[PDB]
């Protein structure tokens, strides 16, 4: 009803097309790509630095890190958008890496639609910190694109990219994409 073909455009990248939003996942360091959003996969105080999220505050800066902790005293939130600092974006969403990861994303790409954006770049959230298996973590980001698609709501947002820390997750991703093509 909605998946396209599995293939690679580019050296160690794998796409397929999920509506009319094209999905694409490769190995890498999130923080050298460039997207409207990147998400972050963080504590629920906004404020950790281990794994992805030492990555992300690092090279975002000091600002977002202020930014961050501003919002998480303000008020009780299941994510935040800050600027993107010194990353490649135009917003970061920092995302609780423990939450349920199918809401998480399609929070995520409610987000995206309301600022009329066009890309997205996520880590394969919570396999980091929070300790949720690779396989379930795949099969809820791609249920939740399944779900927006279905709805009508993709408008603006085209691509939606997982770069992953560990080759061996990237394994894992392909299979669920190999399992549901047309
Ligand atoms: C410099 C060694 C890399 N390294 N070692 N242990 N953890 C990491 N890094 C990350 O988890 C990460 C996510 C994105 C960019 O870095
Ligand atoms: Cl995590
Ligand atoms: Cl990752």
């Amino acid at each position: 009803m909605f998946y396209g073909t599995v293939s690679s455009p580019d050296s160690g990248v794998y796409e397929m097309k999920i509506g009319s939003i094209i999905f694409q996942v490769a190995s890498g360091d999130i923080t050298k790509e460039e997207a409207d959003v990147i998400v972050n996969s963080t504590s629920n105080s906004f404020n950790l630095k281990a794994g992805v999220s030492k990555a992300i505050l690092e090279c975002a800066g000091q600002n977002v890190e202020r930014e961050c902790s501003q919002q998480a005293q303000q008020r009780k939130n299941d994510y935040i958008i800050t600027g993107g600092g010194f990353l490649r974006c135009k917003n970061i969403i920092h995302v609780i890496g423990g939450n349920d990861v199918k809401s998480s994303v399609s929070s995520v790409l409610q987000e995206c639609e309301k600022k009329n954006y066009s890309s997205i770049c996520l880590p394969a959230i919570g396999t980091g910190n929070a300790k949720q298996h690779p396989d379930k973590v795949a099969e809820a980001i791609i249920d939740a694109i399944e779900d927006f698609v279905q709805k009508g709501s993709a408008q603006s947002v085209k691509k939606v990219k997982v770069v992953i820390f560990l080759p061996q997750v990237l394994d894992v991703f392909y299979a669920n994409m190999k399992k549901r093509e047309g």
